[PDB]
């Protein structure tokens, strides 16, 4: 159920004091839904987000195992927010059964403070999204 075949794109860069997130697209998935297709929803959050007011989310694709969502968001936090972690899951809306999960991603804020983290990403396990980070070349 979670392949980690798939491949990410995230691209997380913090230009003015304003982290710049981009999520471009996927690619590489597995068929979730009876259509034999995938229709992920990317959701970035700064953990701990308890509250899910860091967390946001883009919208469904209609069906393809190489999604394309082609978003980007600015969120700059107090200099406490360098201790926190970049989550980004992958989840897959269903009606039918239940919300396909193929993996996540996470990115050191303290990292990305130092250092722009932008290129392609593996599917990580839940336990791994929320701590470690795993850039992946694809190119
Ligand atoms: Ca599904
Ligand atoms: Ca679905």
């Amino acid at each position: 159920h979670t392949e980690k075949r798939g491949r990410i794109y995230l691209k997380a860069e913090v230009t003015d004091e304003k982290l710049h997130v981009t999520v471009r697209d996927a690619k590489n998935l597995i068929p979730m839904d009876p259509n034999g297709l995938s229709d992920p929803y990317v959701k970035l959050k700064l953990i701990p987000d308890p509250k899910n007011e860091s967390k946001q989310k883009t919208k469904t694709i209609r069906s393809t195992l190489n999604p394309q969502w082609n978003e980007s968001f600015t969120f700059k936090l107090k200099p406490s927010d360098k201790d926190r972690r970049l989550s980004v899951e992958i989840w897959d809306w269903d009606r039918t059964t239940r919300n396909d999960f193929m993996g996540s991603l996470s990115f050191g804020v303290s990292e990305l403070m130092k250092m722009p983290a932008s290129g392609w990403y593996k599917l990580l396990n839940q336990e791994e999204g929320e701590y470690y980070n795993v850039p992946i070349p694809e190119g």
